[PDB]
């Protein structure tokens, strides 16, 4: 499957609001330490005015905060989800399957990723490094993709439809019952990883 439409709409979703791409990688690296991240901490890391950080974050409507207004989730999160993203001894989480494949290159770490098949509840796991995936269990693991939508909550529009599956046939069965999803497509986790690599490549270009 040619994945250019997915890559294209994901980059567009990140390059839509100026600065977002430039705040993403530093914030992911900081969240990776496993503690909440203050806006003030972030502003210093980026060397931005606070108002610039705030404007970008306000545009990112799915961003997760704790009781202190600290950032605790943006793709990578401290708040439990179905996608477990373990770096070092530290259990973090991701908003969706494709997140888990993308972040390790962006944060320069190897993650032990685990979840369950969205069609059958079967456990799935794999090791994701900046350059490759290993220990893919089961070997035929698949991922669902949908097309990001322009004026749409990213987590509700994209992330919550982007799952792991035990296999491509299992995933395709599931897919046939959900054709109402825009640009719904099933790919192998290898193809999804490749998609993530093209996204990351392009992202690092658009940064300043």
């Amino acid at each position: 499957m040619k994945l250019a439409p997915y890559i294209l709409e994901l980059l567009t979703s990140v390059n839509r609001t100026n600065g977002t791409a430039d705040l993403l990688v530093p914030l992911l690296r900081e969240l990776a330490k496993g503690r909440p991240v203050s806006r003030t901490t972030l502003a210093g890391i980026l060397d931005w005015p606070a108002e610039r950080v705030a404007a970008v974050l306000e545009q990112a409507t799915s961003t997760e905060y704790d009781k202190d207004g600290n950032i605790i989730g943006y793709g990578l999160t401290l708040r439990e989800t179905s996608y477990v993203f373990e770096i070092d001894d530290r259990r973090l989480y991701a908003w969706c399957a494709l997140d888990t494949l993308i972040f390790p290159a962006l944060i320069g770490r190897t993650a032990r990723v685990s979840s369950h098949c969205a069609a059958t509840g079967a456990p799935v796991s794999l090791t994701v490094s900046p350059s490759e995936i290993q220990a893919v269990e089961p070997a035929g693991m698949a991922v669902s993709l949908v097309l990001p939508q322009e004026a749409a909550d990213v987590r509700q529009s994209f992330c919550c439809h982007v799952h792991f599956f035990a296999s491509v046939p299992t995933a395709e069965d599931w897919a046939s019952k959900h054709q109402g999803l825009e640009g719904l497509a099933i790919v192998s986790v290898h193809e999804a990883f490749g998609l993530g690599q093209e996204f990351n490549r392009h992202l690092l270009q658009t940064m300043s």
